[PDB]
């Protein structure tokens, strides 16, 4: 039955042997006992964790169907995102991905590259407008990727400094925090606290109903200037989507599916690539040796005046094995989002009930040993042949893997490359504080691995 794991207490649970300032590290240290599949309690609820790659990759490629259900730790419950993308489950879950999946598999046409493109000309006229004098690059790095959001979600742009982009994005940013905050871990140890107790889950809820809201105007207001002859982006072809069914009749696609669609994609599509560049320029004024070998393939291969383009990237080997070792370094998202087996599963000779909440430690897989020498390095030679070309990896799975993998992988792939080549094209990094000095360790990874504050000045070439 329930795989191996530490007998828990029987209020508490675990929660003395995980602890709460850093989930992951604990779950690595257990794993060193119990093995690569082991049984943890969150207060009262178990949950089945999975370590090796090798358990990673069986339980969610080879039987993908029975873990692609998303796991709810409570939070998620209340903050009420249940309908539209990440938070749902089962059928709503696979009509709803396929037909958001479709759709952005094509924009107008404008290509999405355009798009991005475009996007990092305006965000190096924002790091022009900084006059190289020192900035926390947070909200500039956060607007570029929110406005290639906002692009396809309902057409608009943001100003760089327009205030109600500002408030989206540290709230989003607050969001984050607060979810890999240990009083969020405490949270999740007694489900009950949640609902009568004085702490930052409260606002946590607040930040998150506002987004919605703020959503829900644009929705509105897409229904009206409809046009069915017309749509031009991802709202008005749900709108579609939601006339082309009158024969389903009973939804699947409400309002309040897209309206959460629509506020899923927007958060984690700014939130997470945001985090991501934030975090790459961090590591980059760490390692100047690093930032000029990736200089020269630029200016060797793009010049400096034409828009980098993502045909550019296989012959930029040096640059796309930077890219791919911030994003496994850093480890973003640890334990990715908690999944949930969709039916009962014998899996590894031990049968897990239907429901059971999964956790994928994907650093792991990201920080493996054998395939990664010494993972706690950041050195781009990890995805490097030994002749000095990209090698690709199995263990490279950041964005997850199986049923439920990131659905923009591919559009992250591109805002990450474009806006790190655009902006070292134009621009030399000068950190403010000694290299030797600055720490680079995330301040908190509860949710995510959030990075320091930094600061540092963008002085043309
Ligand atoms: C560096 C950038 C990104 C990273 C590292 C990332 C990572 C992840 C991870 C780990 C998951 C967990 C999926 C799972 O295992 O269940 C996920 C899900 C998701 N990501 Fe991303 N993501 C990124 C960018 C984006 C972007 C740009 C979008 C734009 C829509 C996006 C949309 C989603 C959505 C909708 C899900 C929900 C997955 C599902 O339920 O099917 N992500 N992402
Ligand atoms: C649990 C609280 C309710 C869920 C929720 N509604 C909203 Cl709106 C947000 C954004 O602050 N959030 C939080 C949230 C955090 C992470 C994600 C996410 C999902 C998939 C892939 C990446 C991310 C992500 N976004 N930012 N960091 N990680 C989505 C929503």
């Amino acid at each position: 039955k329930l795989p191996p794991g530490p007998t828990p207490l029987p209020v508490i649970g675990n929660i003395l042997q995980i602890g709460i300032k850093d989930i992951s590290k604990s779950l690595t240290n257990l794993s060193k006992v119990y093995g690569p599949v082991f049984t943890l309690y969150f207060g009262l609820k178990p949950i089945v964790v999975l370590h090796g790659y090798e358990a990673v990759k069986e339980a969610l490629i080879d039987l993908g169907e029975e873990f692609s259900g998303r796991g709810i730790f409570p939070l998620a419950e209340r903050a009420n995102r249940g309908f539209g993308i990440v938070f749902s489950n089962g059928k709503k879950w696979k009509e709803i991905r396929r037909f958001s999946l479709m759709t952005l598999r094509n924009f107008g046409m404008r290509s999405i590259e355009d798009c991005v493109q475009e996007e990092a000309r305006c965000l190096v006229e924002e790091l022009r407008k900084t006059k190289a004098s020192p900035c926390d690059p947070t909200f500039i790095l956060g607007c570029a990727p929110c406005n290639v959001i906002c692009s396809i979600i309902f057409h608009k742009r943001f100003d760089y400094k327009d205030q109600q982009f500002l408030n989206l994005m540290e709230k989003l940013n607050e969001n984050i925090k607060i979810l890999s905050s240990p009083w969020i871990q405490i949270c999740n140890n007694f489900s009950p606290i949640i609902d009568y107790f004085p702490g930052t889950h409260n606002k946590l809820l607040k930040n998150v109903a506002f987004m919605k809201s703020y959503i829900l105007e644009k929705v509105k207001e897409h229904q009206e200037s409809m046009d069915m002859n017309n749509p031009q982006d991802f709202i008005d072809c749900f709108l579609m989507k939601m006339e082309k069914e009158k024969h389903n009749q009973p939804s699947e696609f409400t309002i309040e599916s897209l309206e959460n669609t629509a506020v899923d994609l927007f958060g984690a599509g700014t939130e997470t690539t945001s985090t991501t560049l934030r975090y790459a320029l961090l590591l980059l004024l760490k390692h100047p040796e690093v930032t000029a070998k990736v200089q020269e393939e630029i200016e060797r291969v793009i010049g400096r005046n034409r828009s980098p383009c993502m045909q550019d990237r296989s012959h930029m080997p040096y640059t796309d094995a930077v890219v791919h070792e911030v994003q496994r370094y850093i480890d973003l998202l640890p334990t990715s989002l908690p999944h949930a087996v969709t039916c009962d599963i014998k899996f590894r000779n031990y049968l897990i009930p239907k429901g059971t909440t999964i956790l994928i430690s994907l650093t792991s897989v990201l920080h493996d040993n054998k395939e990664f020498p010494n993972p706690e390095m950041f050195d781009p030679h990890h995805f490097l042949d030994e002749g000095g070309n990209f090698k690709k990896s199995k263990y490279f799975m950041p964005f997850s893997a199986g049923k439920r993998i990131c659905v923009g992988e591919a559009l992250a792939g591109m805002e990450l490359f474009l806006f790190l080549t655009s902006i070292l094209q134009n621009f030399n990094l000068k950190s403010l504080v000694d290299p030797k000095n600055l720490d680079t360790t995330p301040v908190v990874n509860g949710f995510a691995s959030v990075p320091p504050f930094y600061q540092l000045c963008f002085i043309p070439i």
